[PDB]
């Protein structure tokens, strides 16, 4: 599988983000895509040609505008969507540092009454507020009673991974598929 891989840039510019883009592009010789109306089309465009997302996460991960554009999008388009934590191994620093917030807490949903609409909210610093970059779409799919007009936060719906506790380097390969 090809897999788009979501970061805030610090985590770059630290190589965390590479630990895991590596094992997945060099150790295992797979794809990724990645970026490092103009930039929703370029971020589009790394998406097409994918079919999981993978949101590494880092101290301020939760709180990037484009992070949380790759993964909302994400959803519109139908891609598994993961989350794995990177601050459990040493940056180039030398320095471990402890978890970042999840940034699916900071991202929900609401299915319309008429279930045939999909109503996308963030979290932005002491309210939910509709989001902004995405707009709410059609779901050409069943949507039963018990899913309709109730939120939920992102975090109730995708699986987060540590690198370092779950045992990425054996099991990444079987997150992504």
């Amino acid at each position: 599988k090809r897999v788009f891989f979501s970061f805030h840039y610090q985590d770059v510019i630290d190589f965390r983000v590479n630990v895991v883009r590596n094992h997945w592009v060099t150790k295992l010789n797979q794809s990724a895509a990645g970026v490092f109306i103009a930039l929703k089309r370029l971020i589009n465009g790394g998406l097409n040609n994918t079919s999981v997302t993978c949101v590494l996460i880092g101290s301020q991960t939760f709180n990037r505008r484009w992070v949380r554009y790759e993964i909302m999008k994400s959803i519109e388009k139908g891609n598994k969507i993961i989350g794995i934590h990177i601050n459990a191994f040493k940056d180039k620093y030398g320095n471990i540092k402890s978890k970042g917030p999840n940034p699916f807490d900071y991202l929900g949903y609401q299915y319309s009454s008429d279930g045939k609409q999909l109503h996308l909210y963030e979290w932005t610093g002491g309210k939910w507020e509709e989001y902004k970059d995405l707009a709410p779409y059609r779901v050409n799919q069943i949507a039963p009673e018990s899913l309709r007009g109730k939120f939920y936060s992102l975090s109730s719906v995708y699986r987060v991974y540590d690198w370092v506790a779950d045992d990425g380097y054996n099991k990444f390969s079987s997150w992504v598929n």
